[PDB]
């Protein structure tokens, strides 16, 4: 395969649309920052989820706390730690990589890294807490559709059932986006 | 929330970019056809996966057979059955709904319905067959990152472990896209 020519069609707030000519096929790509999400498991197997309105679907979806990697030069897990704090007011002593997902492989370069945070502490001073098994059932029942939440929930479930293990923070993130950040079309 | 005004920024081959003013915030949306994917489980718990090049990431990813809902007026499962046939040369007697996922909730209206096909028959006349547990381990190991594949693989795994059940074809698909299809910007 080979990119013959790239042409920027639009640069927006959180993404840019680009069209390339490949190997020859037209391939439009949505350049994204990439994002991080957190499955914060407490000492009793419960994780917090937020209920956020998504204009794309015109309704509120149940999701894991998450945020865009829109801070040039900021380490993903630091981005993640801030989001966990800002979103559900929790600080965690242990951080590991749970699952990375390529959200829309067909038209965007967005990739999302999902962390597993443990050893939680309520700091500072709508959302809900769900036992992992319950969250897993909400997924297979279609009550949780956000793709990032699906991946994180089912993954931590696989971990809690002993089927799988969390991974090291330094695990390589193969498809971490870079293009849109490279643009820095701001200021 | 409320959409004040919509403005089309671009209409491409498989999607359109639109920008709306909300409740007041700018919200750019990628209108998509929606797609369907298939977890085809054989009589021994193995499922077929394809290894397809994704220009967005510049590499080949392991995925479930899948296709866009680009056939105006075609039922999703029929779309799905054609793809299973065309992709891995299999016909299945039983079709159920496994999991629906909203791929990129933050910038696209794309939603994907994942079916579970059983009672397989090799018809007609690269890909590979993976025992479900192995596929599940490839996910938690980061060897399977496609979000649709992650959802389908972990979901069928939850089903094979007895934790969850498949659902009826008539299960409601809450976020099935309609906007881009409504455009019919062709011919
Ligand atoms: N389509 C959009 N157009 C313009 N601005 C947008 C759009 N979508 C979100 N924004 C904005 O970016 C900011 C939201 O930032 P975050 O809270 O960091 O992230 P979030 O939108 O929740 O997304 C995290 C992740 O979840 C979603 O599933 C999304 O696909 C993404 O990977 C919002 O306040 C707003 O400025
Ligand atoms: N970014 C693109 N720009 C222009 N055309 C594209 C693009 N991406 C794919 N196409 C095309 O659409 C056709 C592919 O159709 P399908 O085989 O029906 O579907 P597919 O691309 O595999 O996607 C199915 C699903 O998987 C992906 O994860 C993608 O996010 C989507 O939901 C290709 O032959 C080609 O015309």
């Amino acid at each position: 395969f080979e990119t013959i020519s790239s042409e920027t069609l639009h640069t927006g707030a959180i993404f840019a649309l680009r069209r390339d000519q490949v190997r020859i096929v037209t391939r439009e790509v949505v350049e994204h920052f990439g994002a991080v999400a957190i499955v914060a498991m407490d000492d009793n197997g419960n994780i917090p989820m937020v209920y956020q309105y998504r204009h794309t679907y015109g309704r509120r979806l149940w999701e894991l706390p998450a945020g865009l990697l829109d801070v040039a030069g900021e380490p993903p897990h630091l981005t993640a730690a801030r989001e966990l704090r800002e979103e559900v007011g929790l600080q965690a002593s242990t951080w590991q990589v749970l699952v990375d997902l390529d959200t829309a492989p067909g038209f965007s370069d967005e990739s999302v890294r999902v962390y597993l945070a443990t050893g939680l502490r309520e700091v500072g001073r709508t959302m809900g807490w769900y036992p992992i098994a319950e969250a897993a059932r909400r997924v297979l029942r279609g009550e949780i559709v956000n793709s990032i939440a699906i991946a994180g929930v089912l993954a931590v479930h696989a971990v809690t059932t002993g089927f799988a293990q969390p991974r090291p923070l330094d695990t390589e993130w193969i498809d971490r986006p870079t293009a849109f950040a490279a643009r820095r079309a701001e200021r």
